[PDB]
């Protein structure tokens, strides 16, 4: 019934959504819009690309003119923006969400999904979990591009109506995330028999979302969630970085003596509260971290061929 | 002493504080760097153009190669960015603040002053008033732009250390301000005999900051002003559109009978200021009735300024 636009489709979340879709909605239409940056890769999809209802297109997100081709000839009826950088920094995560509201604002029959992270609120002293009303203080580049692009896409709602929501997230993990990546890069080294590095002091905490969770919440924002509000998704977990380790350690009968300390700066603290998620449209995660944890284990172990090229 | 490049200093602000500047300090050298887009007008600098501290570079803020070479020669030790639009909104906005950010990222002797709005923080209710931890909500294109520049530039300071600053400031008015604004378009109106517009019911209310308050705040914050602070800058006043309305109507002897009504725009701005109060002792000099009548006076006084922009 449906015809959905990914942008950056091709990345780690979107690949993920993609497949997830395509599982879940036989009849849907599935069209992922990347421009295979560093952080692009196309083995993320190489089995459903011949599927029916799939469609790859190569292309920034600020190429307004291929995207409203897209757009016409594919029917669109939603589009979620899983595209981003991690200068041109800029463009994408701020100027390509424009370029993308400036056509729903052309067709504003078409829902737009501006997929956002949780540390567009800065970090938390030792207790408190963000809220929708928790206000904005990024404090990075990364983070002021993404909550600029929040803003922007809320000044849409409030100045032309148009059908645009935002979602933020706690940190994902899962299959098809760069071994560059925290969980994978620990995962990784272990299997190559080297040290397990822990940035700082390894007591930075983070809410652990499961990609296929966070795939789910998606799913229920872009069928019922309401125009113009934002939504807070989260793993209801919290752990520190050397907490992540132990438990990747012990999962590979490794030993802590293969932990290194490094130095680095980054937030103290990141925890989402997800009631709001629960409240209206009775969606809570389906994984358990200790759940989700070893079976991601088990998919590096499984796919060296994928993350070997990449490391 | 020192040498400020002034971006946008052939706008309204900008051309009203390189001549504060300029009058204020005799050792500044005074670079203006402005695109000259509709809103830029030389004839708002024309009377200082030929000053010997005063440079005129004309390019956008995003021209990272021009901005450099400007920096380099001429020896900039400050930068107070004014340059702004009200598509390539968001170029200028965001990515003009970015390029200038970038270059104190490279040249970190250099202070920026990132000069923002009240529009930032969304409407108020029926009360209270803005104070710097205001959480930002802003509901059009421009202000959203306009936070997006703040966030970005108080990011670069948190992960870098960079000498930058962001003001947020309520409604200028004064001399040079275009005639499509309330107050020039009411006067100006008014002394050619038209009728005086309030859009929707007349019951907007701002905070109406005199143009050369602004400038000895920019002035105090550029000198005093703490890295990384934000620092609201207000009149210390609050009026409906239509009380602004009645007082030029009553300081130009016309009657309530040349009102007229037409008809989005945020309900309700106030700002507090009591931490450049506190921080700095610094107040507005103007009160608003001090202001607007000098105002009033200044268009009367310009028609060969206004006539050729309406
Ligand atoms: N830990 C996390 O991964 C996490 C946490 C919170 C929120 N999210 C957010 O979700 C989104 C997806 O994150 P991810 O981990 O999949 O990152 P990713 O780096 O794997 O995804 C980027 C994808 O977008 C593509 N891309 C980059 N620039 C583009 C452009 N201009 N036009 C079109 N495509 C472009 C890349 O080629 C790649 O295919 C981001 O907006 C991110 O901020 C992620
Ligand atoms: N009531 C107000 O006017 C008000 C209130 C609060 C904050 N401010 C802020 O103060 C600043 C100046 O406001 P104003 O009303 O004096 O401005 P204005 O529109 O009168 O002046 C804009 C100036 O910037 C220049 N400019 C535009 N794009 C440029 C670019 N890419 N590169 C270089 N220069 C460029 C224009 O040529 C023009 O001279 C803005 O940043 C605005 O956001 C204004
Ligand atoms: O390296 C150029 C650099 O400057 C900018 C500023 O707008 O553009 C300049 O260079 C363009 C092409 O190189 C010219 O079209 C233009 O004259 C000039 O503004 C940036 O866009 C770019 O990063
Ligand atoms: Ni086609």
């Amino acid at each position: 019934a449906m015809n959905i636009l990914v942008t950056g489709g091709a990345g780690f979340i979107g690949s993920n959504f993609v497949h997830y879709m395509l599982q879940s909605y036989e009849t849907y239409k599935i069209i992922n819009f990347d421009a295979l940056t560093y952080s692009g890769n196309l083995n993320n999809v190489k089995s459903i690309q011949d599927h029916p209802n799939y469609y790859f297109v190569k292309g920034e997100i600020q190429n307004g003119e291929l995207l409203e081709h897209v757009i016409k000839e594919r029917d669109v009826q939603v589009i979620v923006n899983f595209a981003a950088e991690s200068i041109p920094f800029y463009d994408t995560n701020v100027i390509g969400t424009v370029t993308l509201l400036e056509l729903v604002k052309k067709y504003p029959h078409i829902k737009l999904v501006q997929v956002s992270t949780d540390e567009v609120y800065g970090s938390l002293g030792k207790t408190g979990r963000f809220t929708e009303e928790t206000p904005l203080a990024p404090n990075s580049p990364y983070s002021s591009s993404k909550a600029s692009a929040d803003m922007i896409a809320l000044a849409y709602y409030k100045t032309y109506q148009l059908p645009v929501i935002v979602t933020r997230c706690s940190n994902n993990y899962g299959p098809y995330q760069y071994p560059e990546k925290l969980i994978p890069l620990m995962v990784t080294n272990a299997l190559e028999g080297k040290k397990l590095p822990l940035y700082g002091d390894g007591l930075n905490v983070r809410d652990w979302l499961h990609v296929t969770d966070h795939c789910s919440a998606i799913d229920v924002v872009l069928h019922k969630g309401r125009v113009g509000e934002v939504y807070n998704i989260g793993g209801n977990n919290e752990k520190t970085n050397v907490e992540v380790v132990e438990q990747i350690i012990t999962l590979l009968g490794k030993t802590k003596k293969d932990i290194e300390y490094v130095t680095d700066g980054h937030d103290r603290r990141y925890a989402i509260n997800a009631e709001k998620m629960k409240n209206e449209f009775d969606w809570e995660p389906k994984y358990t971290f200790e759940q989700g944890l070893q079976e991601t284990v088990q998919w590096y172990e499984k796919n060296e061929e994928w993350w070997k090229p990449l490391k």
